[PDB]
């Protein structure tokens, strides 16, 4: 691959799901990729599978993990061109009264402050390389979702933070963009559906939530990330929707009384 | 009513439906209201019913009708403070290949150029009064809709035009805003449902398209218009959604293949 | 005042600035208002000034403060119809590398989790009254701002949270909306400008950031809040911009190389 | 080039500016490209320059031109995979009272109905190929612009139409997306600046309107188009901003009175 050759990319949560799709896409483009993940299973196997990907164990909520991730990346590959903040979690559905402030704070630690912390530690190197930041947010940050107040709020914050940082880093040539996926078929989606009374019905509903009639693939989020890194040189602060059109038109969400 | 007392308001398409709800709201606020409509039936009765509303027959697609509407309004009431461009039409559902360029042009004449023409003729008087313009657009201009390519396009244009005009008229103190209703229960909604194989099913689906579980009322669009005219003095170029939350969250719009 | 008569409203941060403008607007509408604030000076004086407003000392970041705020409101007035989450802070400008994770967390405590906590404690009473929630967010949550990564992120979260909660509470008839002000002339604005090398220049730039050529008033945010509470009965999950058109058109933000 | 090899692309207005950048990008990707333009000068030279691009004279406002364009494309290349509706015009700046209904209609003919007409004639072939439609809209359709009411309205319509058509064509696998460029340095930009009292000042202002401090290049819009055609397989109805961040943050657009 040639479109991002000679570049060094860090993908957090890259061991499975969307993150692994982004890893594969960047390897396919000719980049060297550092797979960051808190769990060893998927990321270790991915390093063995892909020439040009290596795995570094790193919990993005642990600042010393993240510092070591950046310093190890520079020590081993000599530059850093792109950070993809994909690490994140969607808790099982919760009515608002079932949420807690402390659960909210914990989700903010992963989905929001983990992204903030790696970005901060990476920006000195991204400025040297005129690199770029790609945050993986969520369509539900923009349109809301039921039984997910903390999750929706963390993604609203990521999308907004992306624009604020794009403004701060534009004088240095560092672009900052986000991708907002809708329903992408991943192990997280499958686990969440399994908790439901009728998992197959839940999966069927998830497919029909978009006009294309299917969920998206990790590879399709990966292609969007490679575009933003390698070819979107006049794009900064944008929110790239990868949703199959879920946000378009009327649907079933529930005569004038 | 006191909140818009001494003000003179023109509402196009005010003979029935949303337009009549806006007329009643402005009368209730203390304004004098000119009901403009191409059909006599509803608007004539409304003039008889409401002290402080009068009916002027006017087809907004006919420039000489509109010129007479403005000059008659000034001749009879001495000022013009607010123009509500509500006149518009939603054709029966049409697949894209069933549309025509000439039908598209005709819908543009009513939904878009009629609004443009009255606004243009009224702005000299609105500048003298530091008045304001309220365009009735549609939620589907923002999110799209199936089988309505011309309609959606005309409303996308109205919402965009509202922002361009807000920019041009801001130095003169003239605010320009729009309201984007979703499903409002009106005679147009009822007629359109009647064409469907199961009208009651279509009406039931329309109610459940919003999380509030009902369609909106003309009076609720009317309250939003009075707010924009009388109290939104720092609002210009905004799109006020009156939709019951139809744009929020996932719905049925149609595993990763 | 009649438009919200017999209703009971809680406004956080109501001692000064936007919050005090919202308090006055709701009193003017006939509501009883509980002024919540962490500082005594402004809120105590406002209680003495306004018949029908009372002051309750409450730091919204302290859960026991908030519990007492809700229980005292119910004990004293017998119902709760509207909660306005206005309490919030905009730190002095900070480049991203000057921010800290712990400062970010602290700003999240005030701007985001304080709003979450009062909303949660109030919703059982809002469900009984078919009341509503109004969150005061910020235009910069939607469009970003330079040197304000934590602030922008907290407001992106508030706006997103508003839509998620609107979805959860719609089956109970509880509407949840937000207002996104732009530049409103308040003591916070004046303090922030005073830190600048040329405060008058900074204030002049703030006025010209919107096409209307002035900043907004607290009373204008207050009118928008009363509209959402009392008359926007088909509005839920909306973001009402009160910005003077700052988001419209091109401006100075910094030939094809 | 390999990423869109074996595909056949029609680009309207492809003789110069953004359109020519899109032509070059698709040729570079391995596609065969039909350059459609109303003027011969640029498009004829481009056909001679690029193996795999051919020029067909076609005014998109003339329905018989467009029918011949589609039938000639099929006759010569055997399939049609992507239509890029780029043809469009930005009139010199006009205050609203300087616009006319008939000038508005004429601009609608080019910017809106030309796009509608080619799309309609091409969709039977796009359905056979599971092809896609890319409309070139404008950032000012979304945020407005001063002294451009007709132009802004036509682009608001294109962006909205894109979502409506995405909904209609999703069951057939045909994606419909748009690109919204901001300031791209083109012959149209240069001509418009030349009309200004100080062209260099106008160009300088155009560069500083985005946080990246420069205008965009046609090649950068071209890269975004190739991404949408070849790799955005789960994107439909999206508006891809190619603006350098012009829509982000506050700027100069013109204390609380
Ligand atoms: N799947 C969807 O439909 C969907 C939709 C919108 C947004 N998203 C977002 O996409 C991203 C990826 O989601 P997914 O579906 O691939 O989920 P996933 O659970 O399948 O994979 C997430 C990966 O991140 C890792 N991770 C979690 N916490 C971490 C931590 N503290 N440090 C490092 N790595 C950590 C996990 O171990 C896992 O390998 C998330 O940010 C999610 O919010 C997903
Ligand atoms: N009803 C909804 O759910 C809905 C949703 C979104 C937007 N809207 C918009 O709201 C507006 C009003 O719609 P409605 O549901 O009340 O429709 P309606 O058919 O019930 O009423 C429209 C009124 O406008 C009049 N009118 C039509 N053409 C006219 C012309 N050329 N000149 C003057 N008057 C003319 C009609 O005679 C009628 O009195 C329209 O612009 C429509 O697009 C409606
Ligand atoms: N002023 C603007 O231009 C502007 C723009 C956009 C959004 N906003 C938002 O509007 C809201 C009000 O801002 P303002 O300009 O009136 O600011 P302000 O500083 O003038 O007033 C805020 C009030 O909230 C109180 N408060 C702060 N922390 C609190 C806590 N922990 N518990 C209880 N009360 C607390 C303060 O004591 C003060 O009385 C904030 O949420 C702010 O982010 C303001
Ligand atoms: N340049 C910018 O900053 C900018 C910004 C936003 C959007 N746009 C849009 O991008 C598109 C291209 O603009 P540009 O800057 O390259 O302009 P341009 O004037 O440099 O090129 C437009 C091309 O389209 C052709 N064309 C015009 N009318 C036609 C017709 N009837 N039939 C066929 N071809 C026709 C012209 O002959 C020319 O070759 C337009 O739709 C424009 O609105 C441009
Ligand atoms: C949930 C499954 C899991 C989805 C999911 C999964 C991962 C993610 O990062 C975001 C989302 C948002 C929507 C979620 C669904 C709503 C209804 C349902 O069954
Ligand atoms: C249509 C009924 C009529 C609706 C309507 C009615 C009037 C209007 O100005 C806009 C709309 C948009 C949605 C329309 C429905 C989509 C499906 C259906 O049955
Ligand atoms: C800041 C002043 C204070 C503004 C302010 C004040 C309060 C607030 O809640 C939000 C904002 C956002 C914009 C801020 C300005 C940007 C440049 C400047 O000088
Ligand atoms: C105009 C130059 C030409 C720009 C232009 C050029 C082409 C186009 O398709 C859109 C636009 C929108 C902005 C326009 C500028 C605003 C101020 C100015 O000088
Ligand atoms: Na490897
Ligand atoms: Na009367
Ligand atoms: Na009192
Ligand atoms: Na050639």
């Amino acid at each position: 691959g040639t479109r991002y050759a000679g570049k060094v990319v860090v993908v957090t949560g890259g061991g499975r799901g969307i993150g692994a799709g982004i890893v594969r896409a960047f390897v396919n483009s000719g980049a060297r990729v550092v797979i960051c993940d808190k769990d060893e299973s998927g990321g270790r196997a991915l390093e063995q599978e892909l020439p040009g990907a290596v795995f570094i164990l790193c919990d993005v909520t642990q600042e010393d993990d993240v510092k070591t991730l950046v310093s190890e990346t520079i020590r081993r590959f000599g530059r850093l061109d792109c950070v993809v903040n994909n690490a994140g979690h969607h808790p099982p559905p919760q009515r608002p009264e079932e949420t807690s402030a402390q659960g909210f704070r914990q989700l903010l630690e992963l989905n929001l402050l983990g992204t903030y912390t790696l970005t901060k530690l990476a920006l000195p190197y991204l400025r040297k390389s005129q690199g770029n930041v790609i945050n993986i947010s969520s369509l539900v940050g923009a349109i809301g979702q039921a039984q997910a107040v903390p999750y929706v709020a963390t993604k609203g914050a990521v999308t907004a933070m992306t624009k604020a940082l794009a403004l701060d880093e534009s004088p240095y040539g560092v672009r900052v963009n986000c991708i907002s996926p809708g329903n992408i078929w991943t192990p997280l989606w499958e686990e969440l559906a399994a908790l439901m009374p009728d998992p197959r019905a839940t999966i069927r509903e998830g497919m029909l939530a978009q006009p294309l009639g299917r969920m998206g693939q990790p590879a399709e989020v990966g292609a969007a990330a490679v575009f933003l890194a390698s070819e979107a040189n006049f794009c900064t602060g944008i929110e790239l929707l990868v949703t199959g059109g879920a946000e378009l038109g009327y649907g079933c969400k529930a005569p004038s009384g």
